[PDB]
């Protein structure tokens, strides 16, 4: 059929390269294009789940990457946080299922995020959690061995304790800490600290449990006893995804 391999790029969606918004000529389908990366592709074209970007395919106009990328109109998770409030506890009990679907889906092909947070976490029409931009994940299990990682990836509020104080250390247990610090600022509408050092007062009130304080205040005892359990230093005691899908609050009907 004529023209349905037309796109026109109607409205800019983000900055890396740069996201523009394709709507096909004929169909009037809507894609998102990001203009820019191998290893991008390739993570790319091993997905296929309901909370992950859809990867349609990639083009290459001399010296640029086109990526054609699933169009999530309901922007980032990242608008729908209110700032020093988050959002109300069974939207982010909804969000958080679905982002479990997604990182429990990821990690079983062998794939780590490495930079979960919400600005990475796009919604659909239906409001559906979708993972986004694969440019710093990688495989941490091939032939089901299980490679430890030393690169330092991801965003500073978001990484584990141990990306910063070890040479080595395990990849799932990095992702499963960036969803709890996800879960604080849906719950609170703030990061809890700058980063996860000794040196971060923020953090060492935290190891000392001073809940009375912010952002741990405002969070109901119910989903800041998963927190507790997630925002563990040792990433060999952090509560694992298994475990996660047993506790209490992600378990709590809640309308
Ligand atoms: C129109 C709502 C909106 C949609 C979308 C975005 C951002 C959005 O918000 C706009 C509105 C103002 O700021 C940006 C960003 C975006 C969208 N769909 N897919 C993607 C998107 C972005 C990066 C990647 C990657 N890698 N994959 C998909």
């Amino acid at each position: 059929v004529p023209f349905v391999e037309d796109w026109d790029l109607v409205q800019t969606l983000g900055e890396g390269g740069e996201v523009q918004l394709a709507v096909n000529r004929v169909t009037e389908e809507a894609v998102a294009v990001k203009i820019v990366i191998k290893k991008e592709i390739c993570i790319n074209k091993m997905l296929n789940h309901e909370n992950v970007v859809k990867f349609y395919g990639h083009r290459r106009e001399g010296n640029i990457q086109y990526l054609f990328l699933e169009y999530c109109s309901g922007g980032e998770l990242f608008d729908r946080i209110e700032p020093d409030i988050g959002m109300p506890e069974p939207d982010a009990q909804r969000f958080f299922h679905q982002l479990m679907a997604g990182v429990v889906y990821l990690h079983g092909i062998g794939i780590t995020h490495r930079d979960i947070k919400p600005e990475n976490l796009l919604l659909d029409e239906r409001d559906n959690l979708k993972i986004s931009d694969f440019g710093l994940a990688t495989v941490f299990r091939y032939n089901n061995r299980e490679r430890l990682l030393n690169k330092m990836c991801g965003t500073l509020p978001y990484v584990a304790p141990e990306l910063l104080k070890r040479r080595e250390f395990h990849a799932e247990p990095v992702d499963v800490w960036s969803c709890g610090i996800v879960l604080t600022a849906m719950l609170a509408g703030e990061l809890p600290w700058d980063q996860p050092s000794d040196s971060c007062q923020e953090y060492s009130d935290w190891k000392e449990k001073k809940t009375y304080l912010n952002p741990w205040k405002k969070i109901d005892s119910a989903p800041l006893a998963l927190l507790h359990k997630i925002l563990v230093e040792n990433p060999s005691a952090r509560i694992t995804i298994p475990d996660i899908k047993k506790d209490r609050w992600y378990n709590k009907p809640l309308k």
